[PDB]
């Protein structure tokens, strides 16, 4: 048929729902052609498939607002037949349009609300949305491609892409661009070790998509429901959620970082972490006494490893229990915190959100508390919804009920009143169950049984987790069960800054859309692989484009057995995750860095100590990300979006602007090839911190890089100051020792830095102002710092190194405040000219030499 003429790469699944045959396919009003070898759909709509027809378009003071209607039924069940379309034109670079059923409130997210770059029009039947940019008349968005579904249980909203590279809809273990080869991506959080294909732990319903030439927008579709999200190749991509309503917004950048942004400023700007947060972290299942975990920090300390937090898992509870401690192993568990306090450093504890259900009453006042309250999720008969978990039978906190929110913050409160405690890891909130639905089983509706069910490992809703049905204060679980992890981590940020009073530190393994504004996240139950610790970059620089820029996964890997030399490799790129703990399971061989050989334990010395001199410069990229939405570790492609080269790009990592990271990801090898755009970059191993080529001059091309055992390659881009502090086996320690600059020119003698300090974890430090924050600039010979703001908590920052790179000729004179230097040191083979300084970060200074 005539009709029936569309492009293979173009034809969209008229059968989403189920097996068809070619005479049921006819009957529905579409096409079917076998492809000639899920892929490209048998059964496909026409151009003249039924959709919605656009009716009584108007405009608005904030934009248009129109009627859509559809005359003939799709084959799902309940179209809402009559819509409302609303488009609101928010700022220059963001667009907003909704779709909603103007007879009946649906279900929504919730969410505080936070010439254009684009222009829309309108295509009237079948209806769609057309989204340009301006600047080149480049279609981003156009809805006309395929019909609009929208049905009680499922919504489907398509679009044509700009490109073949698209990134973003977490959480999935995947290359940073995804394929667009009939690739199925299910949102539905879910307890499983990361494996390919899977819904995994998060959902974010937010893409990216590049355009030729290095511009960009962002979509992100505001819903909370099970989804599908389907890229074909022409390219387009199609939403498929089974509930809730079409809440749209397009972000025009036209810079991948301020698409970023841009997204950020609607889900929220990260959190701002404690400076603490960002030292080591140390963990495992299995430090089963208070003994063995005192011993930890001893062994560490002994063989000269930086440690900020100490971590127990399960270990420290009575019998798997929240808000308690067993009087065996873990008896003097109070004095173990206080000790850990007394000496500089931090501690952490796992909790779980479901509740022991089980106890003679009166016996937990968690549960009997949380009964009296009312704050656990129920079910038909209106009692607890009863799973089990690791103590046994447990109830699931509602953490939409504001009753549950009070009730968490008492139970966190109370604990801490016996065990000082300094944040939380919130794991198992998907929320994960270890039978299905309930020990009751679930009712049969449609809310378990939907018209429409996701990609879901286990082809159920309620396959590890609870009944769909089950009842929150705000809605059904079925719309708010992408939301258990991320309201827990408010619950959790809430309950951290009343009990304690300074800034939260909260870890979670579920995440949604603006978690990154509570809380971090950490990848989950990786392998002690290869493959695992190469598929964790693409993973954290995701996320960083996500918001959740304090991510990281478990250094050495958490299932199976690590090996040395992978440990070694593991812990060189995780001392670059902007969240570093190393966390081991019950069963594994012990794989703490002083449990190695000395070879092994040097190199991973190495890169904790090198983590720990870019403390500062980490800090500021994290004060970066909280006031301006920016990344802190990110892809080639974010800094260098108009070099096409770096698109695929994800086996390196910048932070920020200025350091690029080149790992080894491979067992045997001794050495690495990485991408290098335009630009010099200096070796960082030429800054002196307490054939390798000194300076890398690239065109924008591929160099193979020596990177035997003992080392991991990291440049400097010129053009770009970075501050760095001295040693310390804690942040507490370290924070108190002199700084130092690095400083790498360009050709022409410039660059430019900055710092950011203050007092490491109040509240409320940039409403009050107390912070010092500091630029400094390299010209023409000389290096100077401009004070932007000077505070208390800044004014001792001795600066005593400066250490340049890319300095040509050895200098006759170096002069500080006028004055010639103590002692500097000059490299002719290096081009590094390295400075004893007496100066002041906070004070105004001028170096120089000739
Ligand atoms: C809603 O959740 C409640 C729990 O909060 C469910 O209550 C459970 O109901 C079952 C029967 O439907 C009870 O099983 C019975 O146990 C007794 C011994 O204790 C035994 O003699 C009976 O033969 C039967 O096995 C179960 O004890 C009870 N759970 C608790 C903790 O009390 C209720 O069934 C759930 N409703 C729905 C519709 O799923
Ligand atoms: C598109 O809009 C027209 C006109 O709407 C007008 O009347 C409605 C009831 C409201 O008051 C609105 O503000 C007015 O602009 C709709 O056509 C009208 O529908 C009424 C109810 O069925 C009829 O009684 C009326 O005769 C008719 N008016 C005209 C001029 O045709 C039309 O239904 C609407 N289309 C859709 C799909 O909603
Ligand atoms: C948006 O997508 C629609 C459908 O792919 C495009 O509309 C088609 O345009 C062709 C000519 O290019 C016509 O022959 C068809 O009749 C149209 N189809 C339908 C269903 O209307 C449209 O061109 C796209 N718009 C933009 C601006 O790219
Ligand atoms: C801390 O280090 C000590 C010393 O290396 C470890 O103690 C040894 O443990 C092994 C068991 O694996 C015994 O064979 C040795 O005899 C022990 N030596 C001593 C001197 O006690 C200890 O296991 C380490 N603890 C932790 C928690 O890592
Ligand atoms: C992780 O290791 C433990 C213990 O392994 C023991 O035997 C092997 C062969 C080595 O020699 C170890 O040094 C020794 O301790 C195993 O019981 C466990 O199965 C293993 N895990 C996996 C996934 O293989
Ligand atoms: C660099 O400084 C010297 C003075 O110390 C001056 O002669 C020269 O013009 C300066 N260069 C520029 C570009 O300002
Ligand atoms: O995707 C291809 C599949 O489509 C289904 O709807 C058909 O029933 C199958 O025969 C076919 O293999
Ligand atoms: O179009 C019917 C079917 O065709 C084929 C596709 O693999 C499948 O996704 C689709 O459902
Ligand atoms: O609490 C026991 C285990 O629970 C989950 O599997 C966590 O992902 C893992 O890190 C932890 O060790």
């Amino acid at each position: 048929p005539t009709q029936c003429d569309v492009p293979p790469n173009s034809r969209f699944d008229c059968a989403p729902d189920k097996a068809i045959t070619q005479e049921q396919c006819e009957a529905r009003g579409c096409c079917y052609i076998p492809a000639k070898q899920m892929g490209q759909p048998w059964c496909f709509f026409p151009p003249s498939y039924p959709s919605y027809k656009l009716e009584n378009l108007s405009s608005s003071e904030m934009g248009y607002t129109a009627t859509l209607t559809r005359t003939t039924p799709t084959f799902f069940p309940k179209d809402i037949l009559t819509l409302r379309l609303d488009v609101m034109m928010e700022t220059e670079n963001r667009l907003h349009f909704t779709i909603k059923d103007p007879a009946n409130r649906r279900y929504e997210v919730p969410l505080e609300t936070p010439s254009p770059l684009y222009s829309v029009e309108f295509s009237e039947e079948p209806f769609g949305v057309i989204v340009h940019r301006q600047l080149d008349g480049r279609v981003l968005l156009n809805t006309t491609v395929a019909p609009l579904f929208f049905a009680d249980q499922f919504l489907q909203l398509s679009t044509s892409l700009p490109s073949q590279y698209i990134t973003g809809l977490a959480e999935h273990l995947s290359p940073l661009m995804l394929s667009t080869s009939w690739t199925r991506i299910t949102l539905w959080n879910r307890d499983l070790a990361p494996t390919p294909g899977a819904n995994l732990y998060g959902s974010h319903p937010f893409y990216l998509a590049l355009e030729d030439g290095g511009s960009a927008h962002g979509v992100f579709l505001l819903n909370s429901n099970a989804m599908d999200v389907v890229l074909q190749p022409s390219p387009a991509l199609s939403w498929r959620s089974t509930g809730g309503i079409l809440d749209v917004y397009i972000f025009l950048g036209p810079e991948p970082k301020s698409v970023v942004q841009q997204y950020l400023d609607v889900v929220g700007y990260p959190f701002m972490p404690p400076y603490w947060g960002l030292g080591f972290h140390l963990c495992r299942w299995g430090y089963s006494s208070t003994a063995i975990t005192r011993q930890v920090v001893e062994n560490m300390t002994r063989a000269h490893f930086p440690l900020d937090v100490q971590w127990n898992d399960l270990d420290y509870m009575d019998s798997r229990r929240d808000f308690t401690f067993n009087k065996d192993g873990f008896r003097d568990f109070p004095a173990m915190v206080q000790e850990l306090h007394q000496g500089g450093r931090r501690y952490m504890m796992i909790v779980d959100p479901a509740i022991s259900s089980s106890g003679p009453a009166g016996s937990y006042r968690p549960y009997d508390e949380g009964l009296r309250r009312g704050v656990f999720i129920t079910n038909e008969t209106g009692q607890p919804l009863i799973g089990k978990v690791w103590p046994g039978s447990t109830a699931f906190p509602d953490f939409t009920n504001p009753t549950a929110l009070a009730w968490w913050e008492d139970m966190v409160a109370e604990f801490h009143d016996q065990v000082p405690f300094d944040g939380m890891w919130i794991d198992m909130n998907e929320p994960s169950n270890f039978i299905r639905g309930s020990e009751d089983g679930c009712p049969n509706n449609e809310l378990e049984n939907p018209p429409y069910v996701p990609g879901v490992v286990g082809g159920t809703l309620q396959a590890a987790t609870i009944c769909a049905s089950s009842h929150q204060f705000l809605s059904t679980h079925y719309n708010l069960h992408n939301l258990y992890g991320l309201t827990e981590a408010i619950a959790s940020h809430r309950a951290l800054v009343k009990a304690r009073g300074t800034r939260p530190f909260v870890i979670s393994r579920s995440t949604f859309a603006g978690h990154g504004r509570y809380a971090g996240h950490w990848t989950g139950d990786v392998w002690s692989s290869w493959e695992q610790l190469a598929s964790s970059v693409p993973e954290i620089l995701q996320f960083n484009l996500l918001g959740v820029p304090l991510v990281g996964a478990d250094v050495c890997g958490f299932l199976g057995n690590t090996s040395e030399e992978l440990c070694v490799r593991w812990t060189q790129l995780g001392a670059f995750y902007p969240f570093m703990r190393n966390h081991n399971s019950l069963l594994s061989l012990p794989q703490e860095p002083y449990s190695f050989s000395e070879p092994a334990q040097q190199a991973m010395r190495k890169a904790l100590t090198l983590r720990y001199a870019l403390l500062p410069h980490l800090y500021t990229l994290f004060h970066q990300a909280h006031v301006a939405g920016e990344t802190v570790a990110r892809p080639l492609f974010l800094e260098f979006p108009k070099d096409s080269s770096t698109w695929t790009v994800d086996h390196q990592l910048l932070w920020g602007e200025a350091l690029l990271i080149t790992p080894v990801l491979q067992a045997g090898k001794a050495e690495v090839t990485g991408y290098f755009p335009l630009g010099t970059w200096y070796d960082l191993q030429t800054v002196p911190i307490e054939p390798r080529e000194p300076a890398i001059h690239s065109e924008g091309q591929w160099v193979t890089l020596p990177a035997p055992l003992d080392t991991i390659n990291v440049h400097l881009r010129a053009g770009y100051i970075i501050p760095l502090q001295g040693p310390g086996l804690t942040t507490t320690e370290s924070r108190q020792q002199p700084m130092a600059l690095a400083v790498a020119l360009t050709k022409g003698g410039e660059a430019r830095g900055e710092l950011f300090w203050d007092d490491g974890e109040s509240l409320e430090v940039l409403e009050r102002g107390a912070y010092t924050q500091v630029i400094f600039l390299a010209r023409n010979n000389t290096i100077v710092n401009e004070l932007v703001r000077v505070t208390s908590e800044g004014a001792g920052l001795q600066l005593q190194k400066v250490t340049v790179l890319g300095v040509a000729t050895a200098p006759q004179q170096v002069l500080s405040n006028g004055v010639p230097v103590s002692n500097f040191t000059y490299s002719p083979d290096t081009k590094v000219l390295d400075i004893c300084v007496s100066l002041l970060m906070g004070e105004q200074f001028l170096v120089s030499w000739c």
